[PDB]
């Protein structure tokens, strides 16, 4: 009801930094060049001492440009619809990174923040809801996010979606793949892998080579990729079995 | 030689704060002490000693101050089974692990040790930890062990390789056996033993026979409710997920 920012943005900003930096995904990902004060700093420019609306997609961009790291080839993925599958599933950077395991993408995961006019230069008592906000305000930040990353995958990348919403088709030009990852893909990109997430339990709603995902087959197709999909490949599906073990789905 | 983590008070502090800010919210409660007690209690156990004098009682106050109220039914233990315990107890949210709670997320994978010459820790070389006493040895995550035990209310789980023909399921050494199992409580009220059989190699324990029936005796001295079960069906889905061509993994 009324949408209230992170505490110490800056100490927990810094934190994650430090612990990332020092101690995660050193095997799987690379450090960075630029130091956490000076991330601090870029990302702080882009929102501080203006209205919480006032941000478009250039904001972040020098942020962006120094957290960004290099991707590994055919380990890129993205996802709509389904966070938790997805990120079960590529398993904290072993199998496949998301933006998640990404610098930005774990120093600000789930925080909350905005700039204000007046000193400190951000409030700490309330946010917006960021329907407010014009839509290059609002998603400035993960906009951008995906962008960049996605502007950095090569070779093979994979997109896992939910084809058993009635009310969202698996792929849309309106989330933040279809807006900001699909087309940032670049020419390093050999194929779109995509894998279909059915819902255990749950009526069928978008199967591989209709619909949105035929919509997407040809965009891919389009963007001179090549393409497949699966619907429920194995080791996703024993994923979903593992929280319902009885679910028809998984049986013996 | 063994190389200790870099800036430890950093990548200390870092994730103690992302942790008292974000993390485990609704799952685990904070501790009372800010950041920079709990290093101080931290740093007073083993600075400005030699790096081999350290016993169970080293590390007493950072763990008093640092130990949390555990949510019954939800703590387990582990053995042998790292990566399956941890995927399985999923974050805390099906499970905590001790990795789960505040001292163990911040110290998880650390390396660090005293020196008695100024600045009292040692930045660029541990010994190797064969050379120093057990007592020395296990005198950070022996004292986790027990304190974490000593918080763990109602039913308590435990998973354990019963495919390590070396090395039994259960053993009075282990930081189960020696640590964890007798600092349990009359706060327990059950210890639920799941046995991992791994994928396709041979079943060495079984519930109800060798070292199993040696805790199973143990448990119900202590009254303890007591049941053990081989794979179930969460967990094989789960083991299943990494190796779906297993013979164990098949389906309809
Ligand atoms: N929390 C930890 C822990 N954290 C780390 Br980084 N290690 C740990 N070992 C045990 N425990 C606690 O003690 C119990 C398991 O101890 P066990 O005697 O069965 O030991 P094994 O499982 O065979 O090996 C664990 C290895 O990882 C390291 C150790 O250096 C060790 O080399 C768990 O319930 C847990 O709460
Ligand atoms: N732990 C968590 N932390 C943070 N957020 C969590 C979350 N858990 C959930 Br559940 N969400 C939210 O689910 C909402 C619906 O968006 P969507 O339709 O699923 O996917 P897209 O529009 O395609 O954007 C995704 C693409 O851009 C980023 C990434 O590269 C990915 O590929 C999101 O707004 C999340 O905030």
């Amino acid at each position: 009801a009324a949408i209230v920012p992170t505490r110490e943005l800056e100490n927990v900003f810094l934190g994650r930094c430090k612990d990332y930096e020092i101690t995660r995904y050193l095997d799987i990902l690379p450090r960075v060049r630029s130091d956490c004060s000076a991330l601090w700093k870029d990302f702080f420019k882009a929102f501080s001492f203006k209205n919480p609306c006032d941000l478009d997609l250039g904001s972040y961009k020098d942020f962006f440009t120094s957290a960004q790291q290099q991707l590994p080839k055919n380990k890129v993925m993205f996802w709509s619809g389904v966070y938790d599958e997805a990120h079960d599933y590529a398993n904290t950077g072993r199998k496949y990174i998301t933006l998640e395991d990404t610098l930005p993408g774990y120093m600000l995961n789930s925080l909350v923040w905005c700039g204000q006019r007046a000193n400190p230069g951000f409030n700490e008592k309330v946010c917006p809801d960021f329907k407010t906000c014009p839509v290059q305000a609002r998603e400035s930040f993960w906009g951008m996010a995906s962008s960049s990353y996605a502007h950095s995958a090569e070779g093979e990348v994979t997109y896992m979606v939910d084809g058993s919403n009635p009310k969202v088709p698996a792929y849309r030009p309106d989330s933040f793949f279809g807006k900001y990852e699909l087309p940032n893909l670049t020419n390093k990109v050999t194929r779109v892998k995509v894998i279909v997430l059915h819902r255990l339990g749950e009526k069928i709603i978008e199967k591989c080579g209709a619909g949105s995902l035929l919509d997407l087959e040809k965009l891919v197709k389009a963007k001179h990729f090549a393409f497949d999909c699966v619907e429920n490949p194995r080791a996703v599906l024993f994923l979903l079995c593992s929280d319902n073990p009885n679910a028809r789905e998984c049986r013996l």
